[PDB]
């Protein structure tokens, strides 16, 4: 039915910033696609710190992405991926910022590093989490591994391991060839 | 997996100009939505007789609904739905008009009054069928009931009764509701 659904994505140093804007543009290609629909958005960008870019209830008023993001400032600073799922979570998941307490949950991460936090992410252990690792970061094994604890299961579906930012137009095309009408 | 659909639309003399207008936009409204997706679209006028007015291979070619329908020319006769959705059936789902034989066949029969043929429609069994039926001439159970045998099953999912032809903004707002990735 209703989907609430969240980006949360990477504001860390190690972003150029033509990468960073691929990121700007690829969310707001996806809710530009899903407009007047069952989905409601938020965005929040993570790096030391977190900031919710706008939400639920700001969506509902504007339902424009262009206008919605046109305060973003890169943060360019570190990646704390634990820390921002929480935030997420606790502090945008919330019906005081228009979230539906019927809708299903989904948290969509983007992120070019590794996490510098740490702990757990139980509080989200009621959304669906996907996660897209984008470049050389995550050229190794072990380097995409580190991303499933983030992830709902199977990392098959729910683990997205891009090799440039350019491949987030390629990333956008799959996507819609799974869009339908039910 | 890949969904190929035709719009099977009424051209009767019993259509307004107006009304039939908003037939062809309420179209262009889906196709233009569900554009970059796994859909492809054909279209056919049905009056007394049958006219493909472009098929998958042009949709595909083109991606232009406006263009693609901007030659229409209103029929303004009979309403043969029997003949009609075997000739999609038959001619229209074919490789030489850019059909997938291995895809999801769906048909959209948009239509203002009873059908004036008969016979069977054994040929379109494969076909997963949807029925508009708009106006005045389905203000009655009966005659919104002559629609079921066009139709899958059961009515209640692919059979919709709409009281003017106004009412396709409010199916088009109602369907988009509807779309979701996966
Ligand atoms: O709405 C969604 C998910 C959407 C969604 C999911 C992932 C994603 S991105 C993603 C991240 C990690 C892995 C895969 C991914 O997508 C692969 C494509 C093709 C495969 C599809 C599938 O696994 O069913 C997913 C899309 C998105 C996104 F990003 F577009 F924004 C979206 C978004 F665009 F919609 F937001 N649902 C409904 C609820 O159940 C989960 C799927
Ligand atoms: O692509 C479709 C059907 C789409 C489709 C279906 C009906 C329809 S029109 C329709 C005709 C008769 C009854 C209902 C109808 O829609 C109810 C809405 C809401 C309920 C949904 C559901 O019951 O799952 C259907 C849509 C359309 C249309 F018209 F928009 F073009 C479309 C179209 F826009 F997409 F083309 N699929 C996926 C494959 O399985 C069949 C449904």
């Amino acid at each position: 039915g209703n989907v609430d659904l969240v980006f949360l994505f990477d504001g860390s140093m190690s972003l150029q910033p033509d990468e960073f804007q691929k990121i700007l543009d690829f969310m707001k290609d996806v809710m530009k696609k899903l407009s007047n629909t069952s989905y409601q958005f938020a965005a929040v960008q993570f790096s030391t710190s977190y900031k919710t870019e706008f939400d639920f209830s700001d969506y509902v008023k504007w339902k424009d992405p262009d206008a919605l993001l046109k305060h973003v400032k890169h943060m360019l600073l570190l990646t704390n991926t634990f820390g921002a799922i929480n935030y997420v979570a606790t502090e945008v998941f919330r019906e005081e910022l228009g979230a539906r307490p019927d809708a299903t949950k989904v948290l969509i991460i983007i992120t070019d590093g590794e996490a510098t936090d740490s702990g757990n992410i139980d509080a989200a252990k009621d959304i669906i989490r996907y996660i897209i690792g984008i470049g050389k970061h995550f050229q190794t094994k072990e380097s995409q591994e580190t991303l499933h604890k983030f992830a709902s299961k199977p990392a098959s579906e729910f683990v997205k391991i891009l090799d440039t930012f350019e491949k987030l137009k390629d990333l956008f095309t799959e996507l819609q060839k799974k869009i339908y009408v039910i």
